[PDB]
């Protein structure tokens, strides 16, 4: 009870944020250095003990959270689940996920995250337009051009591929439509409204999105610096015609 | 009239809705089935008959409608009858385009549907300025370009084609403007302030649309949810003045 | 002097403008016929008839302008002189630019115009940053590559076309830069720092333009319909702070 | 003493930015004419006189700057050592950087660019996340691609250079990912996810630099002009809500 305060309060530590951020970039730095196909059997040994060792400095900081919170209370945070699943996971084949860790535990790095999903809610209906034209326009591809462009269209999932690719804009004309127009002179009727469309709704998804992760970003720096946030002028002018009412109520009196 | 009340009530149901929804989505499946052209007869024969099924559920529905609101009130809505013309015209070749009833029946969609319409309005002259860019531009391309480079430039269909995927930036060096310079080492001077104009020209038309489209859905979804939306702070100060004017006026008594 | 007023009233008549809109078109609709290299000689005939005839109304049309306005008066607009020069011109080999006139006679066309190009002077410092980068860029990728690479950088000329096409992001990597890494390994260290600041800085330019156009075309759509436009919220407020000095004065008394 | 001021008066005169202007454009124009291979060698002989000579003027600028404002004064800009540097480098192989001295002369320039570096410390989580992403993706498709495809993906290095052609969407499937999924069909699982999630992410990047480093911009020209900026409209409406404060305490007396 004073150990788990105690605990609590190293974990929460700076120089410990710090020692955790130095062991999840070492981890990385040496899954990385193993990349590298020309290693010796006893480099790839060594690099092998470095990752042993940070998996395990990974463990006893798990432990000393569940521990200093309860099991209760450190799964109460996604991010305290998110830790242990990675941790947990390597205990049981791209293990430098782990490196995600870098964001768990930099809290300028959750922040940006958290803004990112909290912000997909309020697209979930531009998003579902946007795969709603994919769907019909992967369908009519198939059944138009499948038969005589079967590597770029013979099925739905070619069709989605391909379709992908010509949202991108890469090699949209020269590599599929203008040989696709060789035997289906009009099909640049369907090619060019497809991309005109699916490229205003992506920028809007991409623009939803990072609008509002960015007030929401700037709202949870706010608050966890001062423990609030600005109050929307929105609100501040309502507040101004309440003193105004009280003027007006005065004034009669 | 007790019966339409009744009708009127199972039609704007939410359960009504899902099961709408879950027969838009089969027939969706159905129709992305059939695009495998492997399919046994049968196979086929039993995703026609799931197809025949799907489209006589949306006529009992689109029957339940035009009755519990009369002729006239099931087409004072421009949603009402896209739906009554996709399910009509099946009646009588890309039906895959029912999927589009996603959006005609989900609320939330709808509106994401409504605002971008809306904004159509407001960019009409920035897409005007677009559209006489490219008709100059193509004329010009022809003319200039046109018997040297008669696959890209050979017609005023062909220029117009060619300058679209110009404007998306692909293969417009290496694959167009390149060739062309070889040949007519000025061609720069037209391609490069073309390119320039047209995209600026076309991120201000995407730009508009989008700002606009979601302001407008935002105040739909506003109303949808509380029957109004938010006061413009434009006129939230107007208001302000107004009871200082009655203040001023009181303070003169 | 009733006679001008009455032409005046004929010039700013929406019947009138509609006439020469209408003529814009149909001179833009037969130099389009024109770039049709297999039209009969009278066919062609014909359309240059329709041409002459076009360009006939045009002088009347400047004519009962330059009249009715006098000659300082109507050279006082950049679009009458833009309107005079386009059509005098003709009278002395894009004939095609004719169509720019849509944008001069049609006043929401024009106020898009008018948008951009107001837009310019506030964004001149950020193209002129851009200027400089693609010099530099230039002079050093001509004396970098400009002998194992002379097609692409061999005179400041082909480093600066080469460079607007890696800003543009096409073909820079599989066309130019792959193929500059084969010779020059670290090539990437000139290549990938190029694109970030360019796009970025273009990017900054396209926005700067975009924001401010359509800042100063609201005002000016709401100046032609009401004769003024919103006052700035800023603005606003400041009045608001007025009518509470009048009223803290007049609550020392 | 006299003197100081009088050279101050100088340096911080309209017509010496001019002649500093005039000589930097003048270092830089023939620097670009030295590029030019076919020069006689008295050409580059004249040219590379004009060129020590810019620079003699450089240095006496600097001169009446260190002294005129001492050895500390000078030094504690970091425009001033940066045109120190610059000049001083040329006196111990890019010389073309000496260019840069435009922005550091024009006090407009300067501005955009210190809104540009003011703006990158509230970029910097975004600027990790994508940092992040990158090193782990670099990672896994060196371990998944990097023995099939080894010039794209063979170690780290090739990796990295790959993924960013990749999030720059340059020939990414034609070139890359459909050569990659003849062998690993599944590839596209990798690909795809990567795009979507850089591309947002670098547009989160774009966005916040640019939004930012026009509203510093915009307040240090505004400084700069009259020796303020705006008050956010924030901090005017409190102002608002206190002389209420003081018409609510003195309607209550
Ligand atoms: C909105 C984004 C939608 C993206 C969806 C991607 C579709 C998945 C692609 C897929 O499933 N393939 C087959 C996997 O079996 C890819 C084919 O393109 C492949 O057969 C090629 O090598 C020819
Ligand atoms: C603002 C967007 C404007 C887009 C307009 C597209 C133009 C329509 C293209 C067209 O009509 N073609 C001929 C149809 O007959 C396409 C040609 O490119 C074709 O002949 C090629 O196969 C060579
Ligand atoms: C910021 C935008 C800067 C764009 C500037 C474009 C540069 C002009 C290109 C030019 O002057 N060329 C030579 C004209 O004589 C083009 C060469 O690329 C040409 O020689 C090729 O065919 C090889
Ligand atoms: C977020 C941006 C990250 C960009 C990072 C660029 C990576 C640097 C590329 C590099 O170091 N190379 C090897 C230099 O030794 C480039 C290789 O691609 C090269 O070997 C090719 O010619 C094959
Ligand atoms: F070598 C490691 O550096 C990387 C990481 F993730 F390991 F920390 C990064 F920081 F660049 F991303
Ligand atoms: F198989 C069907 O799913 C699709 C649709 F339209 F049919 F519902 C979608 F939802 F993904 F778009
Ligand atoms: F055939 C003519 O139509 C064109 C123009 F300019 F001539 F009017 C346009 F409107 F599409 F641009
Ligand atoms: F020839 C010189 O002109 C250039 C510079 F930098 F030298 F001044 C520029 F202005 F275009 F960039």
């Amino acid at each position: 009870s004073h150990m788990s305060r105690k605990i609590r309060d190293l974990i929460e530590s700076k120089r410990f944020q710090n020692v955790i951020t130095a062991i999840i970039v070492l981890n990385g730095a040496v899954l990385g250095l193993l990349t590298d196909t020309t290693l010796s059997a006893s480099s790839q040994n060594l690099l092998e003990r470095v990752d042993q060792l940070c998996l395990t400095i990974f463990i006893v900081e798990i432990s000393l959270k569940i521990y200093a919170y309860g099991v209760r209370g450190f799964f109460r945070s996604g991010w305290n689940l998110f830790d242990f699943v990675i941790v947990a996971i390597a205990l049981m084949t791209f293990r430098i996920f782990r490196v995600m860790r870098l964001v768990s535990v930099i809290p300028t790095m959750r922040r940006v995250v958290q803004g990112m999903l909290l912000a997909l809610p309020g697209v979930g209906s531009v998003a579902a337009l946007l795969t709603v034209v994919f769907y019909i326009a992967a369908v009519m591809a198939t059944n138009l051009y499948g038969a005589t462009f079967p590597e770029w269209f013979g099925d739905l999932s070619k069709s989605l591929y391909t379709l992908f690719q010509v949202m991108t804009l890469e090699s949209w004309s020269m590599g599929i439509v203008r040989p696709v127009m060789n035997v289906h002179p009009n099909a640049w009727v369907f090619f060019i409204p497809f991309i005109m469309l699916t490229t205003l709704t992506v920028l809007n998804l991409f623009i939803g999105i990072i609008v509002d992760a960015m007030a929401i970003t700037k709202e949870q720096e706010e608050e966890a610096k001062t423990g609030h946030h600005q109050e929307p002028i929105s609100q501040t002018l309502l507040h101004l015609g309440d003193r105004l009412d009280r003027i007006e109520k005065q004034l009669a009196q």
